[PDB]
């Protein structure tokens, strides 16, 4: 039921970059979903706590959300584009584990899910 750290959004020794595919995730992909009307929920870690969602924790074992990525973004803590994707993915993954199909939630996802699908088809080629 206690909540964990967040992930890590800082580490000085681990190697990092900017990259146009990164910076694409940024202006683009990040914007997009922080702004939609749906975001509200992956803006910030789950928590379990004030939730009331006392097993999340016990089931999700890599929590992800977009305030994270957004931070990691921010902060240059990627070294590639793909990182960052499966950032997107696990905090999408991790809804679909924890909710049930048709729970408001996992609509919720679904919605940014799609634009997500539909911005990183337009990932530019690096450089
Ligand atoms: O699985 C995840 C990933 C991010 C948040 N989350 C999750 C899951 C179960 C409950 C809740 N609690 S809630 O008040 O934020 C809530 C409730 C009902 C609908 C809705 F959209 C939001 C949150």
């Amino acid at each position: 039921s206690m909540n964990p750290p967040p992930p890590e959004t800082s580490n000085p020794n681990k190697p990092k970059r900017q990259t146009n595919q990164l910076q694409y995730l940024l202006r683009v992909v990040l914007k997009t979903l922080w702004k939609h009307q749906f975001a509200w929920p992956f803006q910030q870690p789950v928590d379990a706590v004030k939730l009331n969602l006392p097993d999340y924790y016990k089931i999700i074992k890599t929590p992800m959300d977009m305030g994270t990525i957004k931070k990691r973004l921010e902060n240059n803590y990627y070294w590639n584009a793909q990182e960052c994707i499966q950032d997107f993915n696990t905090m999408f993954t991790n809804c679909y584990i924890y909710n049930k199909p048709g729970d408001d939630i996992v609509l919720m996802a679904e919605a940014l899910e799609k634009l997500f699908l539909q911005k990183i088809n337009e990932l530019p080629t690096e450089e």
